[PDB]
DNA sequence: AGCCGTAG
DNA sequence: GTACCTACGGCT
DNA sequence: AGCCGTAG
DNA sequence: GTACCTACGGC
């Protein structure tokens, strides 16, 4: 039904597109030909059929659209005379996106539709490098460039090597995580189509992408991609803590038109993340309204809610504009976005990060800002530390929701290797509630367990007689009291061993397991605690040298320009008479370079100088601020004759945002 | 969707109704739930009033807050059942807000009406300032409107059950015009609360705000307040025509954060409207990638297009900083936006509109703008000039679909009263395809018609056997040929014969009511073609006035400063000898002043100047500056002094545009 | 009828 | 006004 | 086995 | 990635 049909009814000269959604279906609908040409729109990422059940596939209704209108049917009952189209046509974006969608298509023609390819009815399109997606062309110029057999450029899909082909899909879409990703770090690097080939090349510029620019933290910042963008736009708009909130809306679609070409829902998802309390151990938006809950409602829609930055993500954005980072090149080069951010404080480990990708995925817990801090100064003061030294500042995870850890064997793990099993217990204690009767109170859970979803668990329980002892369940949490959860014990119960059981079969208790993988010179990497603290110190040494090396050449020149200013003041009469002797602008700036041995700069700044510099308190302010400026120019170069003293400064730096910013440990680690 | 309370007590137990998820979720989280349940509802709400049983039995939200309450409906109902003794209307404080608490007192009245007699049901009183509950953090929401301890709740009393009788009947009930005569006579620019009372003031905040903020044009600018947002926004942004397309997604941000608070799906499709030139006969908004269809396509995702405008509508915003037209303040008092655009053509009838309001609709045709300027010329000149003298200009709408109309008496009705019914007519011809046999060919269709709706209309009427002689229908419609629908007919079957049929029996010929409402001076009225132009013509005299005006004003201030910088430079050594002389700003500026006999202005732009401009092509170059002001500030006068003179600059200014814009009428009147 | 077009 | 489909990895 | 979070 | 509720007035 949702199929645009060609009249014809001869497929012999039928050909069938296939587009990604109604956005590209539109403009694909109007610049066809009617006649031979169908459309058949789908609904994005379209199911795996290496991963899927037989029945979950034969149900799937995107699967099933496509085999209707094709008309072959599939597998055993395959049959090719029966095709409506003698052309099949994959149509997706010419982005990563539509790359892995396209994996995904031949995946389903190859392994249930194959005659189709040996045939040779499967084709792939190729539309324009500029546009956005397949939405973003006018149906004419789509025509034109892309569906037209005049001018077209068509691929069409052989194959080749039909063992060679299996182990290609199976490789790539299978369900072994491992021999995916040996194949993306093999492979990884910065009209006739076998289609073994196009499966490789296709996945792999979608898994790289995925990687690099989409489901992984920079180790330097923290930061994915979209995270970067939305803070940046914050930035951006002078959305600080003391200027007031901006709606969501505005920064959404501020984010979307200039770095983040994707939809908007991930965008303002991620920035609702990054205001929740419960979600990020230091919080890197403010937002104002309904920001979701524990219990999993969301936040409310991005027309309603506004935000801003925290003041700790003003640390974040420090120096940004004072040449600390390398900006590049935005997605459609009409602007520049940073590529990381000076990150003053250590956030990867502070706020952690959890991103599944391809071949890959990480998780990391949060951290306490004040052992990580102390921790990082630690290491300025001996390369050579050992992880357990280091430990010796940060205990461990500490959650933003609190509770506990059970030992230390699980995060030593992690710390050492990148990898390990933490075990998190709610904090509950047993209280009597009168009449000799008692209850289980729960005032924190576990790191990310849903509350509502973690009551509904008991309650199931409690139903299903999978556990004894407890006569009610209520949710107890109120803005003003805190989480609480209380669980009422029939009189005479053993609470203790309610409680226990309540761990083994609830996400009363519930592990975190470390898989610390982030970006490491544009490369994942699995990373121990030293090794992200070590990439953390290296950034801070070059984000603050860079700052100094800036702020020094900006000192300079404008210690240059104030010498040519106090060079007219003390000639001023001789400045005036030769300014009105010239004829035009370009005659004055050269009499006073050749008079006054000033500089293209200096004269150009003598002849932009206002008549009200000349009163004796503007006079006196250029004087006091060259003065200023020749010891400052003095200080920063002291910074940079020093590579001991400039190591200080970041001692120094870190230490101020410590003593501002750091709290105290909410996650009890217990032996 | 209910979150209910713990409390098994329904005489402490409250529920609370909210607009959506966006409010639920901060009342979720501020509430006491031990006694306090919340159901968020879904925008607007049934009203029960226009809906049969059957209808209202099966609605989710209706079926919902029953369910919730417990006490079941009408005869049915039972107090004792009650499940909470408060039932607490909480919707949002804007218009909105304000309907979905009529439609849901409506509900109870007519379902549950010993529950307001009893005493139970609430309106609880957020405050202001917020755009949407969804706005409020939850402990604000806490402590302003559920906490007992500071909230205030009004407490719906019934008086007098005929008097609410009729109001409900009157305000909800299916007969227009009573409800119409309601609004016309009310409309004008502490616990407990009768619930008559309650619903006359809702009701018509709700309705005064349809009609004169959203559904109807206004007669100077033809255009609703989303769509002059809109422009304004464009204009604001800087996206005029020689600048690159700008993402939609940030267009529509942007309009909304300052000066558009609803949803984005209702900015975003008014923009793409102004973009499609199957919809307007003149767009105002040029797009880029995929836009939607005549066969009801949308536009791609936002996500996906980008936009500009067009030139003609530079022409909307031409002189709007001239002080041509009043600023206000927008919704939240951060922002200025325009009360109404310049408008240098006649955008009204140019473009047409419709719009559903309350009370009222509105239907305006389009028309060739070149015969709309060549009428409001003729106007000009003769104030008396009759209706069917101006359809001498004027010969009647002009759809961007092109087609037929036919005869002259709807339009003629129309133009005289505001009000007619127009036929129009598809494009069709018959033709031979071989073998002795015919086709009907398509390719206009009439405005506002769905292309692929009316085939399926079509094949509906041969499957079901209601017309003769149809033996193949397709849809060849392509860029290069245009509209293109072909109708195959029986060899030897009459073609005219099923033309005729299809045109009594398919959208293929259909009929544009019209029925001309704007707002003139800030009231909908009903008005005829010359009323129109005269409202126009009024504007554009009022917007030249005042462009003139302002630039008489700002060429004095300017020719001001010119003679303080002439006598700064014939005097310059003694004018720097008095500025190197003094302390600060403020001495500089008395002492310029009393020595030289100059103004505060004057004092700081000499104080202003830069150095630069001492160079010998000055004192000539200013006083080139100045000799054009003068002459420029005469030729300013001439137009304030003399009405004719005004009037025939408006004249000039409208024919530049009719020789630049103005292009070949696409719909042919057929007498008839 | 069910559409048209700004709203929840 | 609102509700689900899909990919992807690892942990239970 | 369903969830976590950026994507179509 | 997409689909389907509601109000409102007139034909
Ligand atoms: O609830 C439901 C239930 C079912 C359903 C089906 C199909 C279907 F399409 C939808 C459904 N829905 C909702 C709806 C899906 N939504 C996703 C979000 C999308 N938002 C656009 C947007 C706004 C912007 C912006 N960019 N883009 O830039 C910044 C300003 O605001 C609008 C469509
Ligand atoms: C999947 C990819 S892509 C990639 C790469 C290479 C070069 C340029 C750009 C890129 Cl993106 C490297 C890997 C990879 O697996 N690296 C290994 C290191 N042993 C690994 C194994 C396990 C965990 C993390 C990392
Ligand atoms: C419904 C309203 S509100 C309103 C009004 C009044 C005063 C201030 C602000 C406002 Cl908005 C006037 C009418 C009305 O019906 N006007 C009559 C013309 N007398 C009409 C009748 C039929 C068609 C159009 C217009
Ligand atoms: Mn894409
Ligand atoms: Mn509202
Ligand atoms: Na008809």
């Amino acid at each position: 039904g949702k199929l645009a049909d060609c009249s014809s009814k001869s497929p012999e000269e039928c050909e069938i597109f296939l587009v990604e959604g109604d956005s590209a279906g539109g403009s694909t609908k109007s610049g066809r030909d009617s006649r031979t040409q169908a459309i058949l729109p789908l609904r994005g990422k379209i199911l795996n059929v290496e991963k899927a059940r037989l029945d979950r596939i034969l149900n799937n209704n995107e699967i099933r659209q496509m085999i209707t209108a094709f008309g072959t049917g599939i597998g055993g009952d395959f049959d090719l005379a029966k095709a409506r189209y003698h052309k099949i046509v994959i149509m997706t974006d010419a982005d990563v996106d539509g790359a892995h969608i396209r994996t995904l298509l031949l995946t389903f023609f190859y392994r249930f539709m194959r005659p189709l390819i040996e045939a040779g009815y499967v084709y792939i399109a190729q539309p324009p490098t500029g546009y956005k997606g397949l939405g973003e062309m006018n149906a004419d110029q789509l025509w034109e460039t892309t569906m037209n057999p005049e001018h077209r450029a068509l691929l069409q899909v052989k194959l080749e090597d039909a063992i060679e082909a299996d182990q290609t899909f199976e490789m790539l879409m299978g369900d072994v995580v491992e021999n995916r990703r040996q194949f993306i770090e093999d492979n990884a690097v910065y009209n006739e189509r076998n289609i073994t080939s196009e499966m490789r090349e296709s996945f792999l510029d979608y898994a790289m992408s995925v990687i690099v620019a989409r489901a992984l933290p920079d180790v330097r910042d923290g930061l994915k991609p979209v995270h970067r963008r939305i803070l940046y736009g914050l930035n951006e708009q002078g959305m600080t803590p003391d200027k007031s909130y901006k709606k969501s809306a505005r920064i959404v679609g501020d984010v979307m038109g200039k770095y983040h070409p994707h939809g908007d829902s991930s965008i303002y998802e991620a920035m609702v993340r990054m205001a929740q309390d419960f979600s990020y151990r230091y919080p890197l938006v403010d937002g104002q309204g309904n920001f979701g809950s524990m219990d999993g409602d969301g936040a409310a829609a991005m027309r309603y809610t506004e935000a801003r930055m925290t003041k700790i993500t003003l640390e974040l954005l420090r120096d940004i504009n004072k040449d600390t980072i390398d900006f590049i090149d935005n997605y459609d080069g009409n602007e520049r976005e940073p590529s990381v951010l000076p990150a003053r404080f250590p956030n990867l480990l502070a706020n952690g990060a959890s991103g599944i990708a391809v071949g890959m995925a990480t998780n990391i817990p949060p951290h306490n800002l004040t052992e990580l801090i102390n921790g990082v100064l630690s290491l300025s003061k001996n390369p050579d530390i050992s992880i357990a030294e280091l430990m010796e500042d940060i205990e461990g995870p500490d959650f933003p929701t609190a509770g506990l850890i059970l030992g230390k064997s699980g995060i030593r793990r992690a710390y050492e290797t990148g990898r390990g099993s933490i075990q998190m217990r709610s904090r509950a204690v047993i209280e009597e509630r009168g009449g000799g009767r008692q209850r289980i109170v729960v005032t924190e859970i576990p790191f990310q367990v849903n509350k509502a979803r973690m009551i509904e668990k008991i309650a199931e329980l409690v139903r299903d007689k999978k556990i004894d002892g407890i006569t009610d369940l209520r949710d107890e949490t109120s803005l003003r009291t805190g989480v609480r959860v209380v669980i009422d014990v029939r009189k005479d119960a053993n609470a203790s061993v309610i409680l226990n059981n309540l761990y083994k079969q609830t996400p009363l208790q519930t592990s975190f397991g470390v898989n610390m993988i982030a970006l490491v010179n544009g490369r994942p990497k699995l990373i121990n605690l030293k090794e992200a603290l070590v990439h953390y110190l290296e950034h801070q040494k070059t984000v603050v040298r860079r700052r100094t090396q800036y702020n020094l050449r900006k000192a300079k020149d404008r210690a240059h320009i104030l010498e040519g200013l106090r060079i007219a003041l003390d000639h001023i009469d001789e400045i005036i008479s030769t300014i009105r002797e010239s004829d035009t602008d370009k005659v004055a700036m050269e009499s006073l370079q050749q008079r006054f041995k000033l500089s293209e700069k200096q004269a150009q700044a003598i002849l932009d100088m206002r008549l009200r510099r000349l009163t004796g308190l503007e006079r006196d302010k250029i004087e006091a601020e060259y003065n200023e400026l020749l010891n400052y120019i003095s200080e920063l170069e002291t910074i940079l004759a020093d590579e001991e003293v400039l190591l200080q400064l970041v001692r120094d730096e870190l230490t101020e945002i410590r003593d501002r910013f750091g709290d105290d440990r909410r996650t009890e680690i217990q032996l």
